[PDB]
């Protein structure tokens, strides 16, 4: 559904989702998908946010997260939701 070369893409988060992406990642001017998708993965793993124990489902009402997304959880396996959430915070180079 996805294709693979959508990772190569280059794109400039906005400001909040810089601010998340910093907590796990180095500060860059432009990224790349496969680093945006990386980072906020490692960021929903190290604060716990996703459960594996849970269902899928990553809960962030009660973080930045949540903020950034507009919503109050999210399926990890529902892609195709994730990546228009994301996308609502970067701007494409
Ligand atoms: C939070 C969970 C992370 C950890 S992870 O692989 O990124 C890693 C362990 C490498 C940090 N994660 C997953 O667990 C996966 C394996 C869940 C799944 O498809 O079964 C993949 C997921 C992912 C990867 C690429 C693109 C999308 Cl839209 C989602 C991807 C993911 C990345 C960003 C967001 Cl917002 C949601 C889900």
């Amino acid at each position: 559904q996805i294709p693979a070369s959508e990772q190569e893409t280059l794109v400039r988060p906005k400001p909040l989702l810089l601010k998340l992406l910093k907590s796990v990642g180095a500060q860059k001017d432009t990224y790349t998908m496969k680093e945006v998708l990386f980072y906020l993965g490692q960021y929903i793993m190290t604060k716990r946010l996703y459960d594996e124990k849970q269902q899928h489902i990553v809960y962030c009402s009660n973080d930045l997260l949540g903020d950034l997304f507009g919503v109050p959880s999210f399926s990890v396996k529902e892609h195709r939701k994730i990546y228009t959430m994301i996308y609502r915070n970067l701007v494409v180079v």
